[PDB]
């Protein structure tokens, strides 16, 4: 029935058919992404036109094609032809992770390379890396692959132990040639392992972890009806989930006594960027762009309960295409539960002799991915006071080097001779506003300290200054942790019974965001990671802060070119864009296996309610 | 048995009659603090001395005394009489609060401010409140509270809803006069009232929350011998309560393998103030220092099982002395408990074909206080993997105004005619560090950025920065957010076995500091909160940022005469001084009553262990 409702298997099918039919699927035809559109804002509409967009490659080397079809009237809508050298190249398909390692397997440059070093070929793992864009101009318009090798000392060993520095091999997979390989000297390749399930590391286990149990004897407080529409707690939303983004949420809004009032029309992660920091050629063009390149929502892992997710748990299994339009199902892939959150409101009165307290929830909707060394945790959370929070977490396996004789400036020792390069995982939330409807506008607001003197003859007095972002040339914001600087989004014709505008408060980590030289090319690449927050003006085809097509891509794709429309965003249908990220300097702690770091943001209510909308939570 | 054993109610009554077989003790005596010391630096004496030092208030308006008593050897060690106007009044009694409205409702300045506005004196309650150091030459010497009026409509109504604006009185509450009567003019009194617990305004209460049962069918993880020894997880340490700080902590360490390593030595909340920045006269003088002044530790509320504290807890009901030396009990006023925290590590490997996920926990140790219109929650947390973590929650009433008519630059509106002037909530953590011993070192460390060029062709390269504080006079640092400025302390003579200086990480919220202009009286104050972080060289008689007598007094003491004698800390016994809180411009949200609002730091392990410390972590 919901226009929002997940993608069904039935649904991918029809897809694959109807891109068969009118040969678009064939043989030498790969699907590199496939997921459904959101409805497109009319009003009535065509009762209901589920459309799904696909990037489909072509193995043999013919050009990829971007098509839209509509799979209830199970037409071809557009099929156009890209050309990848101009609008960049496509995802990286899961089935050319392989092929790295090989056809490096039999390249002699390779092999003279191992044999130096005294390393069996049939044990060197490689793991297949973005490319990104620099000096190699035969690489444009062809479809590269880099590669990193690691030794694997039996099947069940972790690789990540035995980086093999001073060796990197460039590979294109769609003419399947080494491209090159560069050796820049042999550096040691470390002997320990890090294998954390190894009782000889791990040591002998606890057995002092008593259990807690979690749990729900009446059931969750919440609903999930139409598959994924959630209803908990005065909150009403859509749980959606895409192959690129992972979890997105759909129509996040707050039922203030009757009126159901909305407060964030779509909120996904739109890209997650990690770049490095080691100015070795052999690491120097590596940024991960686990959300454009990889596609985070392939990797979803099947959540298992108890160990993953604690409690009363209600699963949702999304399905996905495959390579070649057939569904796949992600089972447990996405956790929804509600979880205590200590005390929301307390007060012991004098005065009444009344002594209050209330306790606080919130709803989680949670996914884990993995990608390659790294496993990132997506966590969305709703509480009882209209607070809404976003938080990730990640573990993982850090990346590996050698640790240089002699120090490094740029990476970290972690064990003998094993380095950790310098590195950032940097995320942009894209929050497509609706506060109380469409008509948005987001302000800058700063503490402001004051001067003693006439006025504040006790110098004691501190203001806050707010300033309205007019246009798009204007809405591109840095932090100000030290001025206590905020965005408030709000909506100038949806005042409160004090007659001010209905606003809710973006509440930023104020963590640093990307530390590489303005005129790298990562610089470029992910220039919506030099600031931390961007304000558009709605448009359908702007979805990733980074563009369409990531992978490969030359330069200043997505944001930098939206803003420069230059279009007005004072009251009007917007999205807010927030970079944040953990700049990361790996510690021994960090191996073997690393414990979980976070970064996050929220947005708590700021004049949206008429007061406090928590007071009719029971004692309980 | 153990020197850090909570004080008993025997230790407290022994401490009196000590007194009182000194003279000290007299009819005319009240006791403003009382509370053990801690053991001495080595511990060359033999056996213990379980010391008490206390605060000696004398009715009569004799000059106050400080005493310290060996309650041990049942004699006392000093005593001192103090000279308040020079080194500060002693902390408020909880006597003199009633005082200040009922000398008020015979005073014909009072009432006819009261008559002018048409209240009945019988109904107007008068928030006790610090009165500060300003211009009031008469008061230099004595012990003066001021008032602020609130109405109270009927017994269990709430009066923070009715603030009456335009007025203020002094009184010395020792010689019990009413010093001065100001009106400024008659404001309208907030009519609306703000009673949470009255059907008309919470409206049905929600029958839609379900239970969340969190039970520990084995008990939990933790033991408590001797009292107050908590041992968890392979974390150790001892939990203190005093009546000024509330709880604190004691020889917190890590049991690496076979020895016990130190981490912290003593970690306190050793003070918090609460200035307001509305530069109106019947409001500009208002900073609570609810440590120092008030002693946030006597008002500690009795936790409440399932309401406060949810799940299997252990409860500590620490004692303290009345106004007379008698012992005093606080039942169940401190929670002790592990609660899950999701996921610790996880990791699902392609090559080796090894999924691995592990749950973290954290260690809980909280209290909760209630000053007047405020309830601010104390909490300690300790994790799995070595993290040490704080966190303070703000709730109860927001202090009330009128709101000016034609709007505000420093109050805002909670309801029709109700203002809610701005203020900070900032408190001082005192962490007297022992990484691995007290031979400790601070260094701040910036994330440096490299420009592209020679050796950073690509400018991707990132660095990391170390400056040494050698000596006090560079001990006092400010946060920098946008850098990723963190602290780090070693011992520069305990090395990991990649042979560097084991240690630990501060992280700050990096929240705004002190906003009040330099020149103002809570600046000299409250110096401490103008800084984000200060170390300093251990010394027995600096506990607290501003003083042993902050009620009344003027800059002179604290932190920053300390720092001054500019001792050595590089690889010395130092104490970490953290400056963290809340800058608040009441919301509507926040009316009638304050949902949570929180703040905090936390400590990350940085090369402290020689690997991840939780490899032994079983399933869970
Ligand atoms: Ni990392
Ligand atoms: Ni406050």
């Amino acid at each position: 029935a919901s226009p929002f409702r997940l993608a069904s298997a039935g649904e991918i099918s029809e897809v694959q058919g109807i891109l068969r039919t009118a040969g678009l699927l064939g043989p030498e035809k790969r699907i590199a992404y496939l997921g459904v559109l959101d409805p497109a804002r009319g009003a009535g509409s065509e009762a209901e036109d589920r459309r799904f967009r696909v990037f489909i490659h072509d193995v043999s080397g013919a050009r990829p094609q971007e098509v839209t079809v509509s799979v209830t009237n199970g037409t071809v809508i557009s099929a156009v032809e890209l050309d990848t050298a101009a609008t960049g190249e496509l995802p990286v398909l899961e089935e050319e992770f392989e092929v790295v390692e090989q056809l490096l397997a039999t390249d002699e440059r390779w092999l003279k390379a191992l044999a130096a070093r005294n390393l069996d070929v049939s044990k060197v793992r490689v793991a297949p890396l973005s490319a990104g864009v620099f000096e190699y101009a035969e690489e444009r318009g062809r479809r590269i692959l880099r590669g990193l090798a690691f030794v694997q000392d039996f099947p069940e060993d972790s690789a990540w132990a035995h980086p093999v520095d001073g060796l990197v091999a460039y590979v294109d997979v769609v003419s399947k040639e080494v491209t090159r390989v560069i050796d820049t000297g042999v550096f040691p390749v470390p002997a320990e392992h890090g294998n954390y399930t190894d009782p000889e590391l791990t040591g002998p286990l606890r057995t002092t972890q008593k259990p807690i149990s979690i749990t729900q004897p009446e059931g969750p407080s919440f609903t999930v009806t139409g598959g994924n529409h959630i209803e908990w707690e005065k909150w009403s939303l859509d749980v959606g989930f895409d192959v690129r983004e992972g979890v997105v949420l759909h129509n996040i809004a707050f039922r203030d006594g009757d009126r159901l009032r909305p407060i964030i029309n779509r909120a996904s992660i739109a890209e997650m960027v990690v770049p490095y920091g080691d100015p070795s050629p052999i690491r120097s063009w590596q940024n991960y762009f686990d959300t454009g390149e990889y596609l985070v929502g392939q990797y979803a892992n099947s959540l298992e309960l108890g160990c993953d997710c604690l409690g009363d748990i209600t699963y949702l299994s999304p399905v996905i295409s495959d390579a070649f339009g057939n569904p796949r199902e992600i089972r447990n892939g996405i956790c929804m539960h509600e979880e205590d959150w200590g005390i929301l409101a307390k007060h012991s009165d004098l005065w009444s002799g009344i002594n209050y307290t209330r306790r606080n929830r919130r709803m989680v909707i949670s996914f884990f991915t993995t990608i390659g060394n790294y496993d990132y945790g997506f966590y969305w959370y709703l509480y009882l006071d209209g607070t809404i929070e976003f938080e990730a977490k990640a573990t993982g396996v850090v990346f590996t080097s050698a640790f240089p004789e002699g120090g490094s400036d740029n990476i970290s020792q972690l064990a003998p001779g094993l380095g950790a390069p310098f590195h950032q995982h940097i995320f942009s939330a894209r929050l497509d506003m609706a506060i109380d409807g469409f008509t948005n506008r987001v302000e800058e607001e700063d503490v402001v300290r004051q001067t003693m003197g006439p006025g504040n003859e006790r110098g004691n007095a501190f203001s806050r200054k707010r300033t309205v972002l007019t246009r798009e040339s204007e809405a591109v914001r840095e932090a100000d942790a030290r001025t206590g600087r905020t965005w408030i989004i709000s909506n100038p014709e949806s005042k409160n019974r004090l007659n001010e505008p209905v606003g809710y408060k973006l509440h930023a980590h104020n963590q640093p965001t990307l530390l590489a030289d303005p005129g790298s090319s990562i610089a470029r690449r992910a220039a919506f990671a030099t600031k931390d927050l961007w304000v558009t003006r709605y448009a359908d085809d702007e979805r990733y802060p980074t563009g369409d097509f990531v992978n490969q891509h030359s330069g200043g794709a997505g944001l930098p070119s939206y803003i420069a429309q230059d279009r007005d965003i004072d009251g009007q249908d917007i999205v807010v864009w927030h970079t944040f990220g953990l700049t990361h300097f790996p510690r021994v702690e960090d191996w073997p296996i690393m414990p979980v770091d976070t970064v996050g943001f929220k947005l708590r209510p700021e004049g949206f309610f008429d007061r406090s909308p928590v007071l009719d939570v029971p004692a309980n």
